[PDB]
């Protein structure tokens, strides 16, 4: 019976980076503590997930991780301890400053379950009174119910100074190694690959005038994830992008978020969209938002089609491309604050088109990786305490939205999203990793 796959050298590797960054993380704690219940696919991009995706490429359910001066402490089942034993002997040569203990729990014990609560509670408190959680961080289940009052009853008998470390583990995992960056062009490929099946089936929808809703052509695309057949041919691009020793493996893919397709004359170009259970309108702007997600690493792509547009859909259109050239050549540079990126792309909407700036969205994107949507790194005037670094990866996502054609008087709107790369090196131009075509000649459609 073969054991679960996992990379121990880039486990240590990244356990060894954490641990030489946290003592300067906001407010210096003594310790971290991470502690998990019950997955939820449904809410996956909590830092605790986020955590065990960076060090193991997988989720640990009811699992708790703690870090202390010298020791890593894993209280786990005895089967997931098992997928991780291997890393004990790797942390014993004279090099590293730390020591990895499995402690096994079970389910079906409560006393042991809560002794290694203790232990390890008193192994925190002996390293000092901060200790450093994600504190928005929320999960349910047995593990938890018996986790949260002896945690609770800790942090006052032992006078805890608990602190959110939210900000620190964005900026620890940031910038993405060479094999990540690999994943994220896999991620990328595979939301081309969608893209291209969804203006497919959009065409034939509107061409034949079926009776569907945006969120039933959305579902029709999302569902083709499970499709073999598809997966099949989508295999060679996408394994020829894995990075060397990695290979391929079909049980790494998954969706970012449910694909978005919008139609008709009223749009939303926030994250909060989804598709309207409203037949598809075979008119105007077409707006539609994939996000393959590789081996847990995030990518997002959005096109706008146009099926018979007014000159002013096309001719806005022409300039939204313009501006994406402008960002990504330009605007988006390593040293750069959200808030200075944003205030550029705002100075140059003012000098070409100042009449469509209270149509643009309110931000341009924000950094992408094992989390679809870092909430400290988005953007937007608001974020002035990130800097921009080589390696960085990007969603760049923006739009105008109630957008009036003149003519008819119709409200539109139009959006533009890629997945962009910032090399380590200096003397690379930002990738786009996203390269489904964007041009106006293969977006627009007459019926
Ligand atoms: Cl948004
Ligand atoms: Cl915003």
């Amino acid at each position: 019976m073969e054991e679960l796959n996992i990379d121990f050298d880039v486990f240590k590797k990244r356990i060894e980076l954490l641990y030489s960054k946290y003592n300067e993380f906001e407010g210096s704690p003594n310790s971290l503590l991470f502690v998990l219940g019950s997955s939820n696919a449904e809410n996956p991009y909590q830092k605790t997930t986020i955590l065990h995706n960076w060090l193991l490429s997988y989720e640990f359910p009811a699992t708790l991780i703690a870090l202390v001066p010298g020791k890593v402490i894993i209280i786990t089942s005895s089967a997931k301890a098992k997928h991780l034993q291997k890393a004990i002997d790797l942390f014993k040569d004279p090099e590293s400053k730390i020591t990895l203990e499995l402690w096994q729990r079970n389910n079906k014990e409560p006393e042991l379950n809560k002794k290694l609560f203790d232990d390890v509670i008193a192994l925190i408190n002996s390293a000092g009174k901060t200790v450093g959680i994600p504190e928005k961080d929320s999960y349910q289940g047995k593990f938890m119910t018996e986790w949260n009052p002896v945690w609770e009853a800790a942090v006052k008998e032992n006078e805890f100074n608990v602190i959110d470390i939210s900000l620190g583990l964005s900026k620890v995992w940031e910038v993405k190694d060479v094999n990540e960056q690999a994943f994220l062009s896999v991620s990328s490929k595979g939301s081309d690959k969608f893209m291209d099946l969804l203006s497919n089936e959009m065409v034939r929808a509107v061409d034949e005038e079926l009776k569907i809703t945006n969120a039933k052509l959305s579902d029709k695309i999302e569902n083709k994830i499970d499709d073999v057949k598809f997966l099949k041919q989508l295999s060679p691009d996408l394994s020829a992008l894995c990075p060397p020793n990695y290979k391929f493996n079909f049980d790494l893919l998954d969706w970012t978020y449910s694909p978005i397709i919008q139609s008709g004359k009223k749009f939303d170009l926030r994250v909060s969209a989804r598709s309207t259970n409203d037949q598809l309108y075979g008119n105007g702007c077409i707006l539609a938002s994939c996000g393959i997600r590789y081996n847990n690493y995030c990518s997002n792509i959005t096109r706008t089609f146009l099926i018979d547009p007014s000159e002013e859909m096309a001719n806005n259109y022409d300039f939204l491309l313009t501006l994406q050239k402008e960002i990504v050549t330009n605007i988006l540079k390593p040293g750069r604050t959200p808030k200075e990126v944003y205030e550029s792309v705002i100075e140059y909407i003012e000098k070409t088109k100042p009449e469509l700036v209270p149509n643009f969205t309110k931000n341009i994107g924000s950094l992408i990786g094992l989390e679809f949507r870092d909430s400290n790194f988005i953007l937007n005037v608001k974020n002035d305490y990130r800097k921009i670094q080589r390696g960085d990866c990007f969603n760049i996502s923006f739009g105008f939205n109630n957008l009036k054609d003149s003519q008819s008087a119709n409200n539109y709107a139009l959006q533009l999203a890629d997945t962009v790369q910032i090399p380590l090196d200096e003397t690379e131009p930002p990738r786009f990793l996203t390269n489904y075509t964007k041009a106006k000649s293969q977006i627009s459609f007459y019926f």
